[PDB]
């Protein structure tokens, strides 16, 4: 039985640190799981101005906010109130590389909210790279590859920045879905993606992100 | 002109997680540079047990320890006391990742003693893995190759643990050395290294380390 409901409150708390820099980011937020949407307010609490591309961190910013069809297994709304926690390592072409987990519940109370608890830790991007110089654009869009493996669930998805001069910053995600308790396991899937940053000041010290994802079993046999 | 001394003192202090579990590790030690060598007795004193293999951590526990021959210019004993950190990926052949950093300082008050702050994070480590099943035996001697990149010092290192029911797993370890200062930088050159738990208490919430490093040009040419 899932307790998901159609709008659902988010609370978020990161603290990391990149090629040594530690910063402290919360945030607020709201989404409809069920049309697989959401949107964040981030406001960078220590270690501002971040000396790296903002970029880096949005997909920190949870599979729950995705259009499931009714034929696919939800891994996530099963998960809870209890919940789930994912474990990912973000490996760019140039060496840098980031991991990043996030452990998420539900408020005991009847207020419909995600409570996010995130550690994001990133090494060796290099000092001329577009991530310490802040070159970056956006994300492009995505599909994320669901299998199980060994009991729980994992997604991997070949994720690209566009960057300011022109030209992709390619990025090779591999995460971890972990439920808190025994749920269904789904078969091989796709969740489509398509995440921004909507609105940021000057250095990111403020950020709005906005997210849309749907769940599919990829194309059809036949054309048309 | 270096500052070093031939016997130092030892302070490390480790904050991380591994598959979302949190831990706190503390340690005191001590080592002779010259001759490439040094110890360190750790506590783990928030997290403990720990559910993974310590061997893990290990390498986190400088390269200031390493015999440098005359000949090779030896990037991290001409960085103090200012010093410098390092920023580490230990990817294992199973999908496992473990990122850690290091910085790297020495005390203003004469006590000849090295100050090490350490990030460790791990995660992808699976559930039936060596690392979660606690199956490591000790980590190989290695070879660290050493080569300049932008300015910076880069080690990339073949290592390998070996299993209690035999065999290996791989890790490939990519290390940035960064002076706080400028320094001499040195040609590609190669550190052997020697590592192991020299004792530790049934869970590991005691470990003692022993490290014996030295740093080379390679094989000569002539036979
Ligand atoms: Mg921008
Ligand atoms: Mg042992
Ligand atoms: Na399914
Ligand atoms: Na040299």
């Amino acid at each position: 039985v899932s307790v998901i409901t159609s709008e659902m409150k988010i609370e978020v708390r990161m603290e990391g640190a990149v090629n040594g820099h530690k910063f402290v980011i919360t945030g607020k937020g709201s989404g409809q799981p069920f049309e697989g949407i959401q949107n964040v307010d981030l406001t960078v609490i220590e270690g501002g101005p971040l000396p790296f591309a903002f970029d880096i961190l949005t997909t920190a910013f949870n599979r729950v906010f995705v259009k499931y069809p009714e034929e696919i297994v939800d891994y996530f709304k099963q998960s809870f109130p209890e919940g789930y926690s994912w474990e990912r390592s973000m490996s760019y072409e140039d060496g840098g590389i980031c991991l990043a987990t996030n452990n998420i519940t539900m408020k005991k109370d009847g207020s419909n909210c995600f409570v996010n608890e995130i550690r994001f830790d990133g090494v060796n991007f290099p000092a001329n790279g577009p991530v310490m110089q802040r070159k970056t654009v956006k994300w492009e869009s995505s599909t994320e590859k669901m299998y199980v493996r060994d009991g729980v669930l994992k997604g991997d998805v070949n994720m690209a920045l566009l960057l300011q001069g022109g030209g992709h910053y390619r990025c090779d995600f591999r995460t971890t879905y972990k439920a808190k308790k025994v749920v269904q396991l789904p078969d091989y899937h796709f969740v489509d993606h398509l995440m921004e940053i909507t609105s940021h000041d000057k250095d990111y010290n403020k950020v709005k992100l906005y997210e849309h994802a749907k769940a599919h079993s990829g194309l059809p046999r036949l054309a048309k």
